[PDB]
């Protein structure tokens, strides 16, 4: 690829590009063909740990946190236009580091220009408030202000993407960050530090860390000088990272993915149930934290749904993401694969039938990639560990339910709640479910749906706290009452 | 005579019960280290149940679906049955704590006010309409409850702690249960009898007592739980949120402070040592907000150090039910121990204990757990009685030369939860005010808190806030509903 | 409530004192069922009014109220609530003997009244303004929320009560005086919710109460140069001269004046549910509301089905005494009113329109002495229509036929008004759409009627300008201030040394 | 700027089209600076604006604009600001040229208006409503803010694209649909900005511009039925005929008026700061400023200090060409402008006052050919007197005495006018006691002219009717309509069966 050719192989720590202190580096893989594809620096706990300090030394500096808000809006707008700017070489680089299909990979930049772009916009917007106080003779307010220095893991599914979640609230609040995207996955963040150093920001305020979890995740999670702890990305490495923060007291923010349902009532538009099945089960190979692997179908209309998605299945085209007819690419790594197979086996000693897929493909171009089969199992129940954990690969179960109760019971029984869907053309029902599912999204005939504008985050073992909107600004915030006496007096409460 | 009364037993969904092993645990009071009370001791499969409890009337929608108007009345309820037995509340409260009586009529009246905001503010949200980027789409967040909470609360201020935690969980519609500080559970007691008598559906509020040492793990991590809200030690504190860490259980945290008290050379000088007194001594100095590192500038700090350490020698020392008493006793043995223990480690480290640093030895006292109001002087930042939270009868002067100087100072610790300057130039205070990192800024006052603004810590003092919009917060979720209103096809599978 | 009327004031309030008129002048107060005098009460002089508005301005500057803790002032609004509840019976039948409908409504009315006061008070102290994030450095940026001073309330005949409390109730949580004058026909429980603030106490000057003729003090009510806002709900010609009266000192005006609000009904609506909500819609206190659902809309395919439901159950509507269990629907409430909706029933037949059942007095023996006035079903009518275009507010409502969605959207929104509306459709979505498109403050979707204080009530259009109930209706009663401080200022250096 | 106009429409814009006027007609515009005609522009007809209106009304209905996402309207109006800041050194002479105020004022309004579109771009798609806590079980209850509809905006001769921005951006972000008319005299770079929308691109009809006399024109702009909002900026006789005319339709107005804006100074001020901000409040622009500082009032103890120190700086101030680097002090806009400051200066001295300095034309060779007053100072007057009273909005202050506090907020407030003013004292706790006492829209503590789009601008008392700039300010723009739905509906069953 003529990008890489360009493309930076360090770490950026304090407005400079370095290598790692050890001078270690990895190599960067496409899961199309496992062919190394570039290689970067592999950074150090101690290189992590100058990081937080040079981000904390600049927050207090003041140079970012007391700059005008509206000022600071601009820059968040500038890194914008910057990725409508690339957004054709930053798609390929996607597609090229994760292997989903251009096509994903464009949808994800307009969304990641979205997002700056909402940001941009909201940084002037609200500073605090003015209190009626209780209290004759005094001023009341509270002040918004930056919480601090915010430490940022993203994952390796929707690195830019979520990468743009984190980034353009702690920027436009005044924050300072130090970001580490996932070790197998660093290509398009590198490049987004690249256009945000040429936008130009103080020294300090933005850094990049790359490398291992298992190296540097402990520093980023539970150093004393950081404020905020966001992470999105496995369930266990979490609440490993939740348990490092407490030893600061220090806030988190966690997006840990899901056990999403799909249900389809028998008035669903059924074409549109089966699309949208699909469409939930297979989109980047189900490697989606909302990916809808758990359909509910109704009973009478269960076996008439098995037979037309099982059907649509055999039809999915895999191949190379840059390639204009491929539907479905590879998944990440051979671990994952791995572990996509290893639920196979568990599947199937549950007693659960593998109805179509189950196993990686034979055909010759696939035969050097990390592809796995699209799946459909059929025949299981909720005790089951196939229907209760996330697999996190191109594979959904399909479980019967009789009444909408026992939609609303079935899709409630997990530890998960991030995100799920109706579909029935009965607009009244499917209202009454969505308010009865415990998960912050719910769509109403649609799935996948998520934007700037709106709150994304879950109940339960989903995670901790909001990303997108007012909400997901305010996670990058601190909240000071400052309590003014006018006419203070002597309480005269002690003896003199 | 009130105690003749009151209940011994837990709450747990509707029912008053004893402990499943029968245990019981003997209530002091502090004053004369008598035994006044005896309570069941409650075991984790007590606290369980409660939990399981709270879960299915969350679920049954009695409490969670009812419109937040009549939720709203209910709150109010609460309010009006704390005004109607105040006398009763504040005797139990100094009975049980040892703070002045005065100090507990002050409670009560907040307590009444703290129920009443929220009652008035839980039919003011709902959620917000969006302005979806999608055509055909309509974009909504609806506020629900956040769901099953648990709130474990310290023995400084029972009610007042537990009043900021039931009020907004009752406003939202949550269900809860909650377990008052083991030493102190009288008020708690009492405020579930008068809640009982408004009404609530069964398992929409539950009482646990015991040990935080035998059912604080369970309260702080079963899977039923949806937030965990503590209010005490730092220690305990970083232990639940662990515990919480293994479900992804929302927290919400409030710890303590070491809470500077910035002092100009140009501040209103009474009004100074009148604040440093105030903000030193009031409950012995065991408020999470005290302000026990005072922090004056170097060109007054002789004249306000001969003034303050003559003032401690005049405070007066005794029983909380008499109105002379200007501070009480300190909560345990234990608890007076550990300040003992900070004096041998203050001289130590080369800082002087200018008047105070032990026990008086007056015969009204000498059966009570008094600790004499002390001031330590010739410290620094580096010492532990400095950067260390005693949460006792004891106040640290350190002296600072510029408003930059006393800035640093002031930040140089790990906490972050109420501080404040005093100054005659409010334009400098305002600018100190805006560099200090702490939850609650004083200018030319100390102590104020009320429920229209929220209260809570930046670094090591907590997670989150309580009181205000922000309070009722914590015990919301946010769900994001999307309708397509004209679903189309996106084909992108082959057929 | 004759024996109520033992103890009832009988004189204006102001400035912390009930007098009579400033000329002895009085009114005769009629209960519309039988028309006979019930009471009578001061009718106020324009010196009055100004002598009340003065009080209100001297008070306001005095801060004795403005500048009371928002939470004591809502401690005190608060107990104005529980005053209405304590009272609720004798209120409700006050409200009956005043204005005629029936006593089940009062009550409901009562209930309605309590919840509006407890909302207000609830959010007294909610706001106070915001912090700005200055573009300026060195500067401090805040908006702070300010009553916005003197407000004169001018209130309705239909719900008195009801209509003072949307008023009242955020002028007192924000802390503004004022100076109300309920409708000279209807001002029973209006002089007794002010025994009741009285009693709560508040500072001299802060509320005040003008009994009398719109046309002798509404001049000055609207017009007074030291009035802030003038909140007026009322009929749309006497509200157009208050708008232009207060224009003369460029005051703030609050307007809710009525409409002709629409009822679409599909054709896959639950009939029976759109049929009983037709009925409630058009004849609950007798249609004299302003959210009444004079216009009904309804598809072609069943149009006929649903003319013939109606009007078989308009027949059976039982009219009497408010006071008596039985009565569904009670009188109009003055001669002038009834006169009004007579003629209305001569110009329907003129366009061509036809009085499918109703459109005249009844002649029943109790009813004879009484203000009535059939229910009344107008059919074969059209948009171009007088009858259809202007508000009657009377016990009478119009079939028009449409055919598709596109249609009942167009027809529904060919009026002036924009107060409120229904569609009836099992299809949510399908009403959804609808909703979304019609210009109207309040649209129901499978229900007729609810209002409530936690959400905003007004119209588009000629039914009014601004918002009365919810945190809209709270912001009528505040103005805004931004305070810029300069934290390090410099001199600019401009002009010349 | 005259190679400028060599490329400047001469048209009105209506319905996506650049038209001559219905008649013909034309008016010549001039430069203050010279009375030189420089350009000539359409005069259009009643009929011109109403087929505006009706074409806004039409695109309104269409849903193009008022239906697209409002994250999409927000990156249009960005688009416009952007257009603003490429086209910042050409919009600024245009502005200079055609008002006469200075190049580096122009510059910073430029800045201004750049940030005014852009703080609008923002906000467009940050709320769209609330969710309500139905009381009534079984129901969902929600507020959508709409666009308000069909927007008319009339703006002033002062700081013509400066006030269209403020009523543009929020229009737009909205998805109203408007008809702006820039003052008669000044229409040039609101053609200008016109051109650069047009190349953004809105739907045809959406953006209209009527060129003309508010005498011929302003009756159907806020008379018309199909407007939903009436915005004016202008003068109070002006205004107040307006909302009597918009009362004809219940229309929404909003209107900023002007004011008597007090500069109070305390013996506590920095005194070289107090002096510079009294002479920058009142002779920028030649003191042609909504919210000029004319009414300075000065603490006793320190007014003879005070008068002396303003009174030599103001015999220092150079007049000239605002295109010229040197000048400090341009002409006033016209003819019957300079005439009407004129007439004040006898009234003044009727009444007793003192014209302490300037109160003339100047005669300098240089400026004999332009409109030119000087700056002035009229000392020895009190708040009875008409000079003190009247707003002349030219270069002119009164110099009036306090003796307390006290005094000065009783002075302050004792105008009609309400929207901004500032208070100089080193002692801030003061200043903030008096900031919260001046009923002013606007109060500056140790600062005199700030404004900004992320806070709310607008007049208490006849100073106007709402607001301009900030959130507020786009509610202006906004409508709630109230949806419930009644999820389980019930037969109410009142009515007999
Ligand atoms: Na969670
Ligand atoms: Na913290
Ligand atoms: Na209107
Ligand atoms: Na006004």
């Amino acid at each position: 690829m003529e990008l890489l050719k360009h493309l930076s192989q360090r770490q950026y720590i304090d407005g400079e590009w370095v290598e790692s202190a050890n001078k270690n580096t990895r190599d960067i893989i496409n899961p199309y063909n496992q062919e190394v594809i570039f290689t970067v620096s592999e950074g150090t706990k101690e290189d992590a740990e100058r990081a937080i300090l040079a981000a904390r030394r600049a927050f207090e500096s003041g140079e970012w946190s007391q700059e005008t808000a509206e000022t600071r809006g601009k820059k968040v707008r500038a890194i914008a236009d910057k990725i409508k700017e690339h957004r054709e070489a930053l798609a390929r680089l996607e597609t090229l580091d994760t292997g989903k299909t251009l096509e994903e990979s464009y949808a994800d930049m307009d969304d990641i220009h979205n997002v700056f772009m909402y940001f941009a916009g909201l940084a002037d917007k609200d500073g605090g408030e003015m209190i009626d106080s209780p209290i004759p003779d005094t001023e009341s307010k509270i002040v918004k202000e930056p919480v601090g220095v915010v430490t940022q893991i993203t994952p390796w599914n929707y690195p830019l993407l979520q990468a743009s979640w984190k980034i353009a609230p702690a920027l436009a609040t005044g924050c300072s960050l130090v970001m580490k995207p996932s070790e197998i996955t660093p290509l398009t963040t590198i490049r987004v530090f690249e256009l945000m150093e040429e936008v130009g920001f103080p020294k300090g305020t933005i850094n990049l860390i790359l490398g291992a979890g298992s190296e540097v995740g402990d520093v980023m999670s539970g150093h004393k000088e950081v404020d905020l702890v966001s992470f999105t990305g496995g369930i266990e490495t979490g609440k490993h990272i939740m348990k490092n923060a407490a030893n600061n007291v220090t806030n988190i923010a966690l997006e840990l993915g899901g056990k999403n349902p799909n249900i389809i009532f028998d008035d669903a538009d059924f074409e549109l149930a089966v699309d949208q099945a699909l469409n939930g089960g297979y989109f980047h190979a189900g490697q989606v934290c909302s990916a809808g692997s758990r359909i509910l179908v109704q009973n009478s209309i269960k076996d008439k749904f098995e037979q037309a998605l099982i059907d649509r299945v055999k039809k999915i085209k895999l191949g190379n993401g840059f390639d204009a007819d491929t539907e479905m690419g590879p998944v990440i790594s051979t671990e994952h694969r791995n572990k996509i197979e290893s639920y196979m086996d568990v599947a199937k000693a549950e007693g659960a039938t593998i109805a179509v897929g189950g196993k990686r493909p034979d055909r010759d171009d696939l035969k050097d990639g990390l592809f796995f089969e699209p799946t459909v199992i059929t025949n299981c129940d909720t005790s089951m560990r196939i229907v209760q954990e996330e697999v996190f690969g191109p594979v959904v179960t399909v479980e019967g339910f009789e009444t909408e109760q026992e939609a609303i019971q079935l899709a409630n029984d997990s530890i998960y709640g991030l995100a799920g869907a109706v579909f029935s053309k009965d607009i009244g029902k499917a209202q009454r479910v969505a308010n009865k599912l415990k998960l912050g999204t719910v769509w109403i005939n649609d799935f996948h749906p998520y934007f700037a504008q709106a709150p994304w985050g879950g109940y339960k073992q989903s995670g901790i706290g909001r990303e997108l909107g007012k909400e997901g600004l305010e996670e990058y915030l601190v909240s000071k009452h400052i309590l003014t006496n006018t006419n203070p007096q002597l309480v005269n409460w002690f003896s003199k």
